[PDB]
């Protein structure tokens, strides 16, 4: 373990790039770097790694980087305000849970508009020129668009372009508190999608695979998607090309951005070779290049590299997109996210709901969600003596003159009291009954 650096990456990166990097690292410096892909690594990862057995440096998307960095799995790297400097400043908000640096940021990915050059030359700048565009290639048999509808991912960069948003992200934290899913910037949003699938611009059963295989069979003038599915374009021959997502009333679209990150092993005892191998050998030119050219890493972190690389207008697209897109937060209320919009896309393409109702609904759900972890947040963290006088004085408490039936009360634990006092309360104002018993 000690004196050597286990590095584990996805086996679809370039590794024997980085294991090249390496192998410079070893040359300079003495110390042996060995590049392991291991099968599902992103779960084999959180097992041994507070066992005391796994890798020295793990690289992965920053979304699974936040439970990493819950259970305390990741160390808390330094760098430099000079290193830091050298990177885009968004990437670093990918990698901060609770105000922490925990990974250094690698690559970015984001949707982009992919568009055929022979049916379109010109892609269009606003997602209001659409329908217009739709109608005239109607006429040719052709689409203008087709994109996966659904999976919010791909539809949210139309809904928060105008203010949609997740959970508010200020001063490097989130407030899971202030949800953006209902406000008027997510109504206009997906009122402007629906009303380009009743107008019949759009059917709202478009999913992943019809979208791609309509695209790379010239069928469709654009699609929406990312750098993974640009090798299966290549090889339909479509002349496509990949540009910045259309406006929506003047903002641009707001796609979700991932960023693939290098975390620092908690439990290794090499944190500084480490260190010294990710800020000094791969984050470099040489080291980013020596990767890129095994496996592309698509747009990259490190501004001097990323210039070199937006030569592609493809990257350089990927690039802009994800400086106009939002961070995908890595915090765990984003599961109840994922859950509510994907639920009122749905209903709202179908006509199941309106618009209005759908977002008020996916608004209520996440709010409710959270409301619920902070009730028994609030009340795990009682000792074992404020929770036996907490319980006492819950005698007698109830609505209407009725107390609560509870099974055994002096022995309720926090979860039991928190899902009670929930149903009979709602989960915000059992948080007030639970602050007022105590005083």
């Amino acid at each position: 373990e000690e004196g050597k650096l286990v590095i584990w990456i996805n086996g679809d990166k370039g590794y024997n790039g980085l294991a090249e990097v390496g192998k410079k690292f070893e040359k300079d410096t003495g110390i042996k770097v060995t590049v392991e892909h291991p099968d599902k690594l992103e779960e084999k990862f959180p097992q041994v790694a507070a066992t005391g057995d796994g890798p020295d440096i793990i690289f992965w998307a920053h979304d699974r980087f936040g439970g990493y960095a819950q259970s305390g799995l990741l160390a808390e790297i330094t760098p430099d305000k000079a290193f830091q400097d050298k990177l885009y400043p968004f990437t670093w908000d990918a990698v901060r849970y609770n105000g922490k640096l925990i990974a250094y940021p690698i690559a970015v990915e984001a949707l982009s508009l992919i568009y055929n050059k022979d049916l379109l030359p010109n892609p269009p700048k606003t997602w209001e020129e659409i329908p217009a565009l739709d109608k005239e290639l109607k006429a040719k048999g052709k689409s203008a668009l087709m994109f996966n509808l659904q999976e919010p991912y791909f539809t949210w960069p139309l809904i928060a372009a105008d203010g949609g948003y997740a959970f508010k992200y200020e001063n490097g934290k989130y407030d899971i508190k202030d949800v953006g899913v209902d406000n008027a910037g997510a109504k206009a949003g997906l009122t402007f999608l629906v009303d380009l699938i009743k107008n019949k611009h759009m059917n709202a059963d478009t999913d992943y695979s019809i979208a791609e295989a309509a695209f790379n069979k010239g069928e469709t003038a654009m699609t929406i998607n990312g750098p993974w599915a640009w090798s299966n374009i290549d090889t339909s021959k479509v002349n496509y090309g990949v540009t910045v997502l259309p406006t929506f009333k003047g903002q641009p679209s707001k796609p979700f951005v991932g960023v693939l990150s290098a975390g620092i092993n908690a439990a290794s005892p090499n944190k500084e070779l480490a260190k010294e191998f990710l800020e000094n050998y791969l984050l470099t030119d040489e080291g980013l290049e020596a990767v890129n050219k095994d496996k592309p890493l698509g747009a990259v972190a490190l501004k001097s590299y990323e210039e070199e690389l937006a030569k592609d207008p493809r990257i350089a697209a990927t690039m802009e997109n994800a400086q106009k897109g939002e961070i995908m937060p890595n915090i765990p209320q984003m599961s109840a996210f994922w859950y509510a919009v994907r639920t009122a896309v749905i209903n709202a393409a179908s006509g199941r709901q309106t618009v209005d109702e759908a977002l008020a609904a996916a608004q209520t759900h996440m709010r409710l969600a959270v409301a619920r972890e902070l009730l028994l947040a609030a009340l795990e963290e009682l000792s074992q003596e404020q929770l036996k006088r907490f319980r006492h004085k819950l005698r007698d408490v109830g609505p209407d003159g009725r107390s609560i039936p509870w099974g055994r009360l002096e022995r309720a634990d926090a979860v039991d009291l928190a899902e009670q006092l929930a149903q009979f309360y709602g989960p915000e104002p059992a948080l007030e009954v639970a602050r007022k018993t105590l005083k």
